[PDB]
This record gives C-alpha cells, structure tokens and sequence, in this order.
C-alpha cells in the first residue's frame, strides 16, 4: 500500500518493508529489512512490493526475510545481502556476497553474482545468460549420491565459473549450463547434464550424464568421476586414490591414468589414454593393455575381448561367459574372477603360466 523513493544520492538506514510495500532505490539504502513482495512465490506473476534497486542505486547489509523479495535491476548493484527463511533475490545486475540461508537467488540475462554462500536449504539458480563467480556451495548433497534432490544447492543453466562446493555441496549442470574451475571436497558432488571444464575433484564426485561433457577433469585421493551411458569425459586424470568409473555406452578419451589410480569400466564402454605401461584403449568391444589396480575394475562380456592386461594390486579382471582374456598378467593382491564360459590365459606372480576354459588370487 505504501510506497517510498531513495533518490540518488541519497541513502537511507534501516526500515522494514511489510504488506507489499515498495522501495525504488536510485541511491542507496543501508540495512532494510525486506519482509514482503514474495508472498505468492516466485512462479507467480501478481506479487507486489519489496525493494527494488534500479540503475545506478545499491543496497548493502540487506536482510530479505521470509515472503521478502530483494529485485536488482540491470545497473543496479548489492553487498552483502543475507536472504533466510523462505527471501529471495532476482538478479539482473550485480550482487557481491549474497548470503542464502534457505533463500533463493534467481540470476537472469545479464545478471552477475560474485560470492554468494549457498548455506543449508539455500538455492542458486542461474538462468540462460546469467553468471555467477566464486559461489562457495555447501547444501544439496545431504542425502548422498543416492540422493536425487534439485531443490537445493546451485542450478546452473547460465555459466558459473569458480564455484568451491564444500562437503553437503550439490552443483547441477543444466543442458544450456556451463561450469569452468569447479573445486569439489569430500561430500561434495556435480551432475553434468551440459558442459564442465576444469574441474578438481579433491575427494568430491562429478556424474557426467547422458549428452554431458567433461573436459580435465582431475581426479585425486578419494575423487569419482563417474561417466554415464551417453555420457562423455575428455582429459582426464586419474591420480592416485582416485577413480574414474565408465558405463556401457560411456566415453572417455585422452585419459592419463597415473600410478594407483582407479579405471573401472567394460568392454561395452570407450576409453582410450595411457598408463604406467603406455597407450591402452577399449574400443569396440576390445580391451588392450589396461592397468587395474586400487580398485581398478574391468569386466570383459560376452563376445568381447581383452588383451595384456596387468592385474596388480587392488585390481580386479572379472570375464564373464563367452569373453576372453589372453595375456593377463596377474601381479600381487591381484583378482581374476572367470565365470564358467570364460576364456583366460596369462601369467602371475611367479612368471608362472596359467590357463582357465571362479576366483584367482
């Protein structure tokens, strides 16, 4: 019902704004509490009221509370806003240290957001053409990797680049989306439904799903790059402790697989790269001189065929009926599990020759 102006140049302290109350700032307005102008949510189109900062204006230490909505025009800028229970921000200009305790922050065409906190329950989603910077992410993933939640964490269907997403962190990479120099802890974890590159997995987990695109991603101690049917990854690494896992129907090209790191896939899946022996590829149902170790998982299937593999420590060959495995090379702590129609042959440990056509070693 009632209605107040900051003209530029002016600057204003304090307030709140309730009962769909409006504030156009042109200047700047200091500590407003913003408690209204969201009440029917954001997917109608009859809300009224809140603050609104226009071309040239600025608010800082805003706090937007629950039905609050904090709308930042194209020019105008914000510091500091902290958005709790149920606020919101939509962004078509500039925000800097936006702070969502279970709040919303809409970044639209044009909008740039740098720093924003993602705490418990809050959500970033950032729309076609929108950018965000050095978001720090640490809700979303509380449920785990079984966990399917989207409502929380960051929604990337702009570009977001330097994202850090901490332990409970949830980055999803929308079709349209694009991630660049992503930080991802323990506990922390990106789904590429688009493109992500440059990605540090620093015991986090990255999903590359169908049509999504992963270029250097680096895997270390206790990281999961896990690559879908449809899915592609390009450069990545796989340092020690760390694994990178393929699907049937799954790609990945120009892999550097370090000593101690983790390739698990089958012969249903493309990889090609080198390892601590050289150029390896599956290709085309045909395994070549893969190094399984740490964890290391190959599964050779029916009709399909694998070629000098090294089974060292921590690796597992596993051929099922009708694969065969020729020139296996069984190392110390190695597996080899042949099902019943298998066909294997290679040498162990001691140099010594072995022939199979359950459990090895």
């Amino acid at each position: 019902a009632a209605d107040s102006v900051v003209p530029a140049g002016e600057t204003v302290n304090g307030g709140t704004l309730i009962n769909h109350d409006r504030q156009f700032v042109s200047g700047t307005a200091d500590g407003m509490t913003v408690s209204t102008g969201l009440e029917l949510g954001a997917d109608s189109d009859n809300n009224t009221g809140g603050q609104q900062i226009a071309r040239g204006g600025t608010a800082r230490n805003t706090r937007v509370t629950a039905n609050g909505l904090q709308d930042v025009m194209a020019g105008g800028s914000t510091s500091d806003t902290v958005i709790s229970t149920g606020g919101g921000q939509n962004l078509r200009g500039k925000a800097s240290g936006t702070v969502l305790n279970d709040g919303d922050q809409w970044i639209h065409a044009g909008g740039r957001a740098s720093g924003t906190v993602i705490n418990q329950d809050g959500y970033q989603t950032i729309k076609h053409g929108g950018l965000v910077t050095g978001t720090i992410v640490n809700t979303g993933a509380e449920g785990g990797p079984d966990s399917e939640n989207v409502s929380t964490g960051q929604m990337v269907g702009g570009i977001a680049e330097s994202t850090t997403i901490n332990k409970n962190g949830r980055q999803v990479i929308w079709s349209s989306g694009i991630a660049r120099d992503t930080l991802i802890y323990t506990g922390g974890d990106q789904t590429v439904h688009g493109e992500a590159h440059n990605t540090r997995l620093e015991g986090g987990n990255q999903y590359v799903h169908k049509y999504g695109l992963a270029l250097n991603t680096v895997i270390n101690e206790g990281g999961w790059q896990v690559v879908k049917a449809g899915g592609t990854a390009g450069n990545t690494t796989i340092n020690q402790n760390g694994e990178l896992r393929v699907h049937a129907g799954g790609e990945a090209s120009d892999v550097t697989q370090n000593t101690g790191g983790a390739l698990v896939t089958s012969t249903a899946a493309t990889v090609t790269g080198t390892n601590r022996l050289g150029a390896f590829s599956v290709v085309e149902g045909k395994a070549d001189n893969v190094v399984l170790e740490n964890g290391g998982r190959l599964d050779v299937l029916s009709g399909h065929t694998a070629t000098r593999t090294l089974v060292d420590d921590g690796g597992t060959l596993d051929v099922r009926n009708g694969g065969t495995a020729t020139a296996v090379s069984m190392g110390n702590g190695g597996v080899l599990l042949a099902d019943s129609g298998a066909a294997v042959s290679g040498t162990r440990s001691d140099g010594t020759a072995f022939r199979i056509g359950d459990a090895l070693m």
